[PDB]
């Protein structure tokens, strides 16, 4: 049961966070209106998204922890691109009349950004850790078993 | 109960993406006011999506499996119809002054949508091979107790 | 229970898209500014979502099916006055210098819209036709026990 | 237990509508930016929504069939309103070039908001007969049992 | 049981109306771009309904009465900053060229607003004779036992 | 069970308000378009959500204690930089004919602000001590036992 509740509460925060993110970021583009990488930014942020909504309609029916590697990732990918593509329409907005205010936009974002995948490293690193912990507290309750049954 | 709240979360997602990508979508065509690409992939997104609504309203009173691919097909649809109308406004919105980084959109746009497609091929054919195996190994087990009861 | 969770789910969807469709909606004829076919339709889409809203109010004290049959139609009604909706905005956004494009707004509308109205036809056929199957099999069976009962 | 879930359900659904109505027209108002009556009815919209959203507050903690009353009239009256509202959008928004085609609105507007209003009377009006049923039956079975305790 | 679902269905409402009405009044502020009141309205605004959903926050982890009227307090403040707001939006948008249907705004304003507070203190006044009422009961049967006692 | 519906709850809510935010924070800096300190304020405050969202994929899989804080941290945070958000917005809105009430905008935020913070500080100072006092009955209690226990 424990499970089950894991998926479906996670089932509705992916297409919640998607669907709003990829409706204001779509909004964001069409308001404004370097140039390259707003256009490839924006498209990539909505495509991402799109294909976690998809991995909500196929888990439904549902290996499963791999297909749970893609969500994450690809939600995870989101997140990371929307944060670009604030930058980017900070710089872009200003990049008329404001061009010297552009700047601490994207220099603001490396600091929060490199903490952002840093801690998700540290995270993964602990969680990978513990697999192994166990791996070998495991093996040692089962040999004090076989050393007790001769 | 599992196939219960398999429906009943699905009925919220769907008319959450559906109703939002619907609303955000008409909204950045107003906003904006190569020309039949963009007339058309906006009226074939928000369609395919109230298809996916109206299948949540018929859906409650209830064969079933084949409305549930109505359902996952107009969905699926939806997705890439999105996804191919944000590239058709990165082009379209810079299409005045910025043609030059507007070809940027459609490009990278080939490399995602592939894979999006492509992905979904491989999700499907797996499972058409569970359904065949689980055949195979089903006839077996019932002879194993055919030939016993002989 | 079965029946409980029905219509606890359906009243959330139903304002669900109610509420985002009319809102945006609104917004599309705001942003914006065959005169006539916009007005109405416009309107008309509002009022219908309405209608459907307020069944939410009076369906949470209660005969049950008739009402339930005027929240599916008009919930259905606004789909495809939404979907008409966008087909006018498509027509009337580009109704300045898009002219050329605009009609294939309304002529790609016709193949959808057919067959949005004609598979609810089929599938309310399907669901009459189950009810008269049921009719003649529920009074048959009654019939064999009156004939043994003798 | 059928109680504890009608109010919980009700609830969510209030502020659902409510706060997105109140928002999407709020917006309007400022995007379109005869006279006296766009500026009343945006603003009681609003107010009788949030009276809506109030009642949610106080609902919690919590005669309550009154106040069930105030939650019913309120959120019925913001749809009322926003439905007059859109019309004299429609009016307002083609109400400079658009003259002629703003008359639609409201005219298409009576044909439905009469229908809203007396759907509304028809089905309060059995609601209220079976009430009195109910009244007459229940004596009536009480008075049998009376007259077998002589 | 019971308490676990008001905080339970609370929780999402708060957030819900919260969210939503600091988004949408923030977005009426920039497309609009006296003069004191609006800035301030605004502002606090947003300020009242952050505070609430902060309490979302301190209140999972979890004198509980305590903070219930904290956010009870500022979600009602939240509502009667919205309905001010609104109203100064009407006087402000029209303030330009239509300062004759601004005042209507206003004015219509005061009536609906002091029944809103009103309502509340009839509504609390109850509230608390009935606490003293079952002050004077709980002492009387206790008193009974008492002298039944002896 | 009550710690499961705890976090249940948080989640919808996390993604709830960083989702909305973040969104319509991004649309009100387009729209628009003293000045660093507006670019760097929006891209901290969607950075600050989007780490949230984030902490809503890796607690489901889920030193929780650990992680709680976080994301807490970053809530707050996210709700502090909108409350610093609007208020730059008034100032900036107003900043061209209105420059004269865009002061009022910011000196009214130092009011709020520091009984945010404030209120905050006090009700985790109450915490602290609760969590020593228990410390303290804890250890008596089984002292009382130890004694009685020679």
């Amino acid at each position: 049961w424990r499970k089950l509740q894991l998926s479906r509460a996670k089932l509705k925060a992916s297409s919640w966070t998607s669907a709003l993110l990829s409706g204001f970021a779509m909004v964001a583009m069409v308001e404004v209106q370097m140039l390259i990488a707003f256009a490839i930014c924006t498209t990539l942020l909505v495509a991402v998204h799109m294909l976690a909504l998809m991995i909500s309609t196929c888990i439904l029916p549902n290996l499963h922890w791999y297909i749970e590697t893609a969500w994450a990732f690809s939600t995870l990918l989101g997140l990371i691109l929307f944060l670009l593509e604030i930058a980017i329409l900070c710089w872009v907005k200003f990049y008329d009349l404001s061009p010297p205010a552009a700047w601490s936009a994207t220099v603001v974002l490396i600091p929060v950004m490199i903490i952002f995948m840093a801690f998700a490293i540290h995270f993964y690193r602990s969680l990978v850790s513990h697999k192994y912990e166990v791996t070998v507290s495991g093996i040692r309750e089962l040999e004090m078993l076989k050393e007790q049954m001769e």
